[PDB]
């Protein structure tokens, strides 16, 4: 039937899915291989056990092009990026005549000619161009100055807030506000700059709903992914041209009137200003002819590119429900921060005092106000008129090492530090998401969370202030820019048709928008960074203004469809030691605990980790990845000691030498050995690159200049840039599906492993389908690259989608805050959303795409 096996007892791929993906016929696995792989099953004693096979999937995936999957994706990456490589090589290989003599003082963009003259235009006219604009951070957010280069002559834009003095401007930014970069219909357009992510922020037509048919090149992402820094410079414009194109320095102008100054600075300082911005774009535009063939060369493989640009269109849509939030989270932060300033007032008087006096206005102040109206949780005072234990032992505060805790009985943890001398108690260290080399600043962090559901961090009103400080955590270290995030509200000529026709639509209602500020390549691995987005809580009950991704709210007419991929690099290292060692599935004992892994039936790998270990599936999941990346005994026992504290270093060594035992091996003997053998092997090779796509480390890190040196960092970036393709691939597949079949959708964004979606509402499950096929094609692909003519059926497709009209990991939490304690839908209106598994989509969308 359409189930099938291997010669070690795992299920593949349904016959029409292994046939489709990977054709008929193959080289059998050798007998001496299979001797081996069952030898080394038994060897650990997980051989013979029967499994309950999962349901067969059977789906007709679209047409791959070529005659190979990495033909496929070569083709795939090809089509999509060849436009934009060519206005690279446009942008590459041309002139520039010299700057013009003197600048032109005019409302709107004026072309300078060869000579000098100055001709007003409406927008410029350019496939490729460098893009430059000028903000005065004394009147608000909207872009001042705009000069901008090509291969035929220069373009110049002045705002309308500086040519035209007001006493007063709108508060609201509009359409209107912004510089106009498009053209409405060659085709596509590329727009090149560093950190391109401000100047496509700046742009009026960025904030379309439709689409863009526009892809932003950044020279931060190229400069990272060839000379990156965790032959090499750091991400300074400065500095990449000093690196790539040497010459003179470019000038810093210590006056930075726009940090630091007014309106009328810049008004009588618009020719300095000017000069500067276009050194800068020239500097660019040098940068940039000398940086891609570089790239081209380094990475061939087109996926890494057509990822690239398809990771830079970032896009967080806020309605009317966001401008509520602001004061609804503001005041509950105004409400709750007053409520806890009464709180230590008493706590204060159940313990004038130095401390004390600190904490009250002056008599004179004419915002005085009886008592101790100057605490805030933000002050370093707040923690020791609490006296906070950790776990039953008294904090204490260092200066060579930030924040710590006392252990009376003078136990063995993180120190103890001799430095401070307790009498009769050991000083210890405050866990760091930057391990023990780094000084806690403060206490009132996001890293503190899990410390205190588990108890290991207690008050002594005593513990609503620790609570509340769980609340407004969040809040407190990114309000100043999520409330500063740039909001561009649409009129109504400007929404799409479909918006206007929905029962939801309000006609009173605000739609807008946010631009995030994304570099699509931010890491040594081409990881994207984001400094607020990528990183923040989904939605909890307990965290004020913690619906800020369950803020992200589609208009009417939308919603948010997303998944999270399951073991996505656990399977990649399983693909690569079974691919090492026998060329069969299942073999190294790692994919074949991977494969027969199950989330319902509660047996997992990550269960099974957090189990033998003692720890949380999350903990499970963050030690399993760190051991996949390659990490020594002493960070294995790091990672325990910050997962469970009252065990003790002499024990902790011993823990994390058992658990290596195991696995590792000898490498030979261990039960993840192969996977560790293949990354050694390749990692090693000439001039290294991804198992799957070729493309090499950066310049930094290559054998030749590194030799026998930080090889933990080499071996960590073969798996780190195999996930990074794979992102990539899903990048690049997911855009290609919705190309193929006319889905009306666009990428919101991506956060490491999970993907999400700004999706009609008319089409959600045919979403969720195509994120499912990319998943099935990118681990196809991935095994084949390896050498592998299989695929396990129960690693094949995503664990469960979810559907929603806010970002939130589950669609059944009401998100109730101390800000929202009624809920999305009393306080917004926002319903519960769905979670699907690949049969309900199946069943749902009848396994098709179309209308």
């Amino acid at each position: 039937g359409q189930l099938r096996h291997n010669p070690l007892d795992i299920q593949m791929l349904s016959r029409g899915l292994h046939e489709q993906i990977f054709g008929q016929g193959g080289e059998m696995p050798g007998e001496a291989a299979v001797r081996r792989s069952v030898e080394h099953l038994q060897k650990h004693g997980l051989w013979g056990q029967p499994a309950v096979p999962l349901p067969d999937v059977e789906l007709r995936l679209p047409p791959l092009y070529g005659d190979n999957l990495d033909q496929h994706f070569r083709l795939l990456a090809q089509k999509q990026s060849l436009p934009y490589l060519e206005a690279a090589n446009l942008l590459l290989q041309a002139q520039l005549p010299p700057k013009p003599p003197a600048w032109a003082w005019a409302e709107g963009w004026t072309r300078y000619g060869p000579e000098g003259e100055a001709v007003p235009v409406a927008i410029p006219e350019e496939r490729a161009l460098v893009f430059a604009v000028a903000v005065c951070l004394a009147e608000g957010t909207c872009p001042t100055l705009a000069v901008a280069i090509s291969p035929s002559a220069w373009y110049s834009w002045c705002s309308q807030r500086l040519v035209e003095e007001r006493y007063s401007w709108t508060s609201q930014l509009s359409p209107a506000d912004l510089i106009p970069l498009e053209v409405p219909t060659w085709q596509e357009q590329l727009v090149v700059g560093h950190n391109v992510s401000f100047d496509r922020a700046h742009i009026r037509e960025q904030y379309l709903i439709q689409g863009s048919r526009m892809r932003f090149l950044d020279t931060m992402s190229m400069h990272m992914a060839i000379s990156g820094l965790s032959i090499s410079s750091v991400n300074s414009l400065a500095e990449v041209h000093r690196l790539y194109v040497g010459g003179p320095p470019l000038e810093k102008e210590p006056r930075e009137l726009f940090v630091k100054g007014t309106m009328k600075d810049i008004r009588e300082n618009f020719q300095d200003l000017m000069q500067y911005c276009a050194q800068d774009v020239w500097a660019t535009h040098e940068v940039f002819q000398q940086q891609l063939p570089l790239f081209l060369e380094r990475c061939p493989h087109p996926v890494t590119l057509a990822g690239m640009l398809e990771m830079g269109v970032s896009y967080l849509p806020v309605n009317q429900n966001w401008e509520r939030y602001l004061a609804e989270a503001q005041g509950t932060y105004e409400e709750l921060q007053r409520e806890m300033k009464k709180s230590l007032m008493d706590l204060a008087n159940d313990a004038h005092p130095g401390w004390y006096r600190k904490l009250c206005p002056r008599l004179d102040d004419p915002a005085w106000t009886p008592g101790p109206s100057l605490l805030s949780l933000q002050m370093r005072v707040t923690p020791k008129l609490m006296a906070l234990t950790w776990d039953g032992f008294p904090l204490h505060y260092s200066e060579r090492h930030g924040w710590g805790y006392l252990v009376p009985g003078r136990h063995h943890g993180n120190g103890p530090y001799n430095d401070v001398d307790i009498p009769g108690c050991w000083f210890f260290k405050l866990p760091h998401k930057d391990g023990n080399s780094c000084n806690v600043g403060s206490p009132f962090a996001k890293d503190f969370l899990p410390k205190m559901e588990d108890g290991t961090l207690q008050a002594g009103s005593g513990p609503r202030a620790l609570e509340i400080n769980k609340m407004i955590s969040f809040w407190r270290n990114a309000h100043k820019r999520i409330s500063s995030q740039m909001v561009v509200w649409l009129p109504r000529s400007a929404l799409p048709r479909a918006v206007i026709r929905h029962p939801d639509y309000d006609e009173e209602g605000l739609y807008g928008a946010i631009l995030p500020q994304v570099v699509t390549a931010g890491t040594i691995t081409r990881r994207a960074v984001e400094p607020t987005w990528l990183t923040a809580s989904n939605a909890r009950p307990d965290r004020v203004g913690s619906e800020l991704k369950a803020m992200v709210q589609a208009p009417p007419g939308y919603t948010l469809v997303g998944a999270d991929v399951d073991s996505q690099e656990l399977w990649i290292a399983a693909v690569l030691g079974d691919a090492h060692f026998a060329g069969m599935h299942g073999c190294t004992a790692f994919g074949w605990m991977t494969l027969q892994g199950r989330k319902s039936r509660g047996t997992d790998l990550h269960s099974k980790t957090a189990t033998t270990v003692g720890i949380s599936r999350e903990h499970a999941k963050i030690f399993n990845y760190g051991r996949i990346y390659g990490a020594g005994q002493p960070f294995a026992e790091r990672l325990l000691m910050q997962f469970n504290h009252r065990l003790t270093q002499q024990e902790a060594a011993e823990k994390a030498q058992q658990m290596y035992a195991a696995t590792k091996g000898l490498w030979k003997g261990g039960t993840e050995s192969e996977m560790f053998n293949k990354l050694e092997s390749i990692a090693t090779s000439d001039i290294p690159r991804t198992p799957v796509l070729g493309c090499c480390i950066s310049r930094a890190l290559e054998p030749s200049a590194v030799q026998e040196e930080f090889m933990t960092s080499r071996v960590n970036w073969v798996v780190q840039s195999s996930a990074v393709d794979y992102l990539h691939l899903m990048l690049v597949a997911m855009k290609w599906l919705f190309e193929e079949f006319a889905i009306d959708g666009r990428f919101c964004i991506s956060i490491h492993d999970e993907v999400r979606y700004l999706v009609r509402e008319e089409d959600r499950y045919r979403a969720a389908l195509a994120l499912q096929i990319t998943n099935l094609l990118t681990r196809c692909m991935f095994a084949y690259k390896l050498g592998l003519n299989d695929l396990p059926q129960s690693v094949a497709f995503f664990s469960a989608v979810d559907i929603d009209r806010c970002l939130r990991k589950e669609v059944t939490m009401d998100c109730k805050t101390p800000s929202n304690p009624t809920g999305m839908e009393r306080r917004y209106g926002i319903p519960q959303g769905e979670a699907l598994d690949i049969y309900q989509i199946i069943e749902l969308t009848k396994g098709s795409l179309e209308k």
